[PDB]
């Protein structure tokens, strides 16, 4: 059930001058990536796995949107539920991914820059379509950001970081969490994207001088909900709901990660079909566990780097990955 992709970063003009060599061979037709254990572009051994879809570094943004996001949002629109998690060791693009960057010197805006990763793009596009037909609606969205199994909102404009915020479970409907002072922001037209996010690009940075390598240690779950009151050529109202998560999870190179530590649980919990999994052991698992063989449709976006300095690492992430594939959602 659970569709995992393999996201595969190019040479950054460090290893491209030190004129060194991938060990990552990323095959989007055969759908699988090979990696060199031993040594030699003659005679080698080799690692294969195989995922539900393969992209190499001549991808660029689009590419990955069309044809991993664009069902997902289809799918976000007929009210369903959808999540989608982006892992692996840190400076691999998990990132990139899932905001992009912008393209420099000004060339374009926020809404035609190649760069833009998922979380741009796609609420660009969730007016884009809606707003286009005959369709009623409003959306919000939402920042919950990890670290140390401390809860940071980081969109609220009204106070600081410092500010952890509190989880309880959901009396209303078990396995579910109450985010005390969560803000969803409400996003009236396409023309408010852009500062949304600016903001947050601050409130981050407040949050990288806060505590110790934030980035690298965090988890961030970007929320985009819609509430349709869709309207066919008939006259019917349709009451639609949709929410689809979006995860940068934190390097998933190896102080301790406890949410880290809880999902590679959660995961072997559910394929070696343990009666019993340990949600409840970390915040990101019991605030994201539907997705974790729930009712949630969610898909995974591995990221890996060619660099042979980083073998045990991409090896380790490709098996992760590998084996995430046979959870069962929905
Ligand atoms: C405000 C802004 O320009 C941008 N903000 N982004 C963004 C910000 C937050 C909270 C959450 C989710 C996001 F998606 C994406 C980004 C790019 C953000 C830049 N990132 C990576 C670059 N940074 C680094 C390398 O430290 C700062 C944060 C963007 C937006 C539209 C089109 C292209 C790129
Ligand atoms: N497909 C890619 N194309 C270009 N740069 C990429 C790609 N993937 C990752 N990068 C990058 O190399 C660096 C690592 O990216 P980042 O997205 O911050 O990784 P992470 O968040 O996993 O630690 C950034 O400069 C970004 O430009
Ligand atoms: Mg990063």
């Amino acid at each position: 059930n659970i569709q995992v992709v393999v996201r595969c970063r190019p040479f950054n003009l460090a290893e491209r001058k030190a004129s060194a060599h991938s060990i990552v061979e990323c095959d989007p037709v055969r759908k699988e990536v090979s990696v060199r254990t031993g040594g030699l572009a003659d005679k080698s051994s080799r690692k294969t796995y195989t995922f539900d879809m393969v992209f190499g570094a001549s991808t660029k943004q689009i590419d990955v949107y069309r044809s991993v996001v664009c069902p997902i949002l289809d799918e976000v629109i007929m009210g369903y539920n959808c999540t989608i998690f982006a892992y692996g060791q840190t400076g691999t693009g998990k990132t990139f991914t899932m905001e992009g960057e912008r393209s420099p010197n000004e060339e374009y805006t926020w809404e035609e820059d190649p760069l833009a990763g998922i979380i741009p793009r796609t609420l660009h596009q969730i007016f884009e379509k809606l707003t286009d037909n005959g369709t009623e609606f409003s959306v919000k969205v939402s920042l919950l950001e990890i670290y140390n199994e401390e809860l940071f909102d980081l969109l609220n404009p009204s106070s600081d970081v410092s500010e952890r915020l509190q989880m309880f479970d959901d009396p209303r409907n078990k396995r579910g969490v109450i985010i005390k002072g969560l803000e969803e922001i409400t996003v009236h037209n396409k023309d408010e994207v852009y500062q949304i996010l600016e903001k947050g690009a601050a409130k981050r940075t407040t949050a990288a001088t806060l505590m110790n390598a934030y980035s690298s240690r965090s988890h961030s779950v970007f929320s985009v909900t819609i509430h349709m009151k869709e309207t066919t050529i008939d006259g019917e109202e349709l009451v639609k709901i949709g929410k689809l998560n979006l995860v940068d999870l934190a390097g998933s190179e190896n102080n301790i990660n406890q949410s880290l530590l809880t999902l590679g649980r959660v995961i072997t919990a559910l394929v070696e079909r343990t009666p019993h999994v340990p949600y409840r052991e970390s915040k990101l698992t019991r605030i994201l566990q539907d997705s974790l063989g729930g009712r949630t449709r969610t898909s995974i976006i591995a990221t890996i780097s060619p660099a042979s300095l980083n073998l045990e690492e991409t090896l380790s992430t490709l098996e992760y990955a590998h084996r995430a594939k046979n959870i069962l959602n929905k």
